[PDB]
């Protein structure tokens, strides 16, 4: 098999100490694939996954419109491990881009993989934001007529944002962050990487690049309440997006337990406070310049989104959420 070394460097193994990679590393076996080799293919039965030692791959989903969405797979990452997660087939073709080196399993050490401390966890979540690449937007027009996507977030969004072209002024920053300034990279990798089950996100497009954001973040103690928030980009506010995003954020938190939303503005956002209004919202000061609520999270028919919209956003929620 291979040397524990071997695979301490493997993303999903960060951290772990030597002792529980013992029998997996002896368990695995080499492989060795040219350039252009198809490994896996989407709907096929599945046995193995493989872990990238070198070289890497293009993953390749056809979805329900037909349209291929591509992705890659790079050294120090798993793939093969979702049909394993689910018992489904697979969910994508990867086939090798350049020459390729790594380790392969079986369902034995698979098990094994995921019994090992905080392994399991870290599969699922990465699994989750692999798929969530695969959800078909869903289109949604503004009064306006301005004809927009809603997508969950995906690491990638954060790179999208950065190098865009979409505005997010010094004074939007303050609303939603307390500072003017960009926001840090280590903070950007916190808002775009996401587990969908305690911290859940969803991001409006124009189809191709983000200009809004909804997230909830459940609460440590108490599970059925989540802190929320939602940043819309300068060009796009006062058309509409806010209202929409709080409704389907709240179809999604019915998904993932959450009966309740918390939230903390600044005393001036008038906006926001309106938005929180119009759901029962009664404020406290909480901080100097700082107020506070907490509202029920609206139950059926109290939402203005309309039944095939809903559906839409509740699919798509579920999609990302229980997929593993
Ligand atoms: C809990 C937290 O998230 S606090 C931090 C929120 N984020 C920020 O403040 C950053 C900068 N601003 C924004 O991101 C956005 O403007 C948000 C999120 C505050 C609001 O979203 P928007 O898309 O602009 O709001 P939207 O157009 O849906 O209208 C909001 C509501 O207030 C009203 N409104 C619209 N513009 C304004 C305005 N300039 N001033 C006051 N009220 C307004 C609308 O009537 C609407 O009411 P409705 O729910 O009955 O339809
Ligand atoms: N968006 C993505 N980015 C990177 N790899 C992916 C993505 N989606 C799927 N994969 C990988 O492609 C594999 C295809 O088969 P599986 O579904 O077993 O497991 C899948 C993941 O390992």
């Amino acid at each position: 098999g291979a040397r524990v070394e071997d695979l301490a460097g493997m993303d999903v193994f960060q951290g772990c100490p030597a002792e529980g990679l013992v029998s997996l590393a002896a368990s695995v076996q080499p492989l060795r694939a040219a350039a252009g080799q198809v490994l896996l293919r989407q709907g096929e039965p599945a046995v193995s996954f493989l872990l990238i030692s070198s070289g890497s791959a293009e993953v390749s989903h056809v979805g329900d419109d037909g349209v291929a969405i591509i992705a890659r797979a790079l050294p120090g990452m798993i793939v093969g491990e979702i049909a394993l997660l689910r018992d489904s087939p697979r969910s994508a073709t990867v086939t090798t881009i350049e020459p390729l080196t790594g380790w392969t399993g079986g369902r034995g050490a698979f098990a094994t993989m995921v019994h090992i401390p905080g392994v399991g966890e870290r599969l699922l979540r990465t699994a989750r934001q692999r798929l969530a690449a695969f959800v078909s937007p869903i289109p949604v027009r503004l009064a306006d007529g301005t004809q927009l996507m809603l997508r969950p977030v995906l690491p990638g969004d954060r790179e999208r944002t950065v190098h865009g072209h979409i505005q997010f002024s010094g004074e939007t920053l303050y609303r939603r962050f307390m500072s003017a300034r960009v926001p840090s990279p280590a903070l950007m990798h916190y808002l775009s990487e996401v587990d969908y089950v305690d911290h859940f996100v969803w991001v409006v497009t124009d189809g191709s690049d983000p200009v809004a954001d909804a997230r909830f973040v459940r609460d440590e103690t108490d599970p059925t309440v989540a802190e929320i928030a939602f940043t819309v980009a300068d060009a796009y506010q006062g058309r509409g997006i806010g209202s929409f995003l709080i409704g389907a954020l709240s179809v999604a938190a019915r998904v993932d337990g959450v009966e309740r939303f918390a939230a903390r503005m600044l005393s001036d956002n008038v906006p926001m406070r309106t938005i929180m209004d119009r759901y029962g919202a009664v404020w406290q000061r909480e901080d100097v310049g700082v107020i506070t609520t907490m509202i029920d999270v609206p139950g059926p028919g109290e939402l203005s989104l309309g039944r095939e919209m809903v559906d839409q956003i509740n699919r798509v929620a579920r999609q990302v959420i229980e997929a593993v």
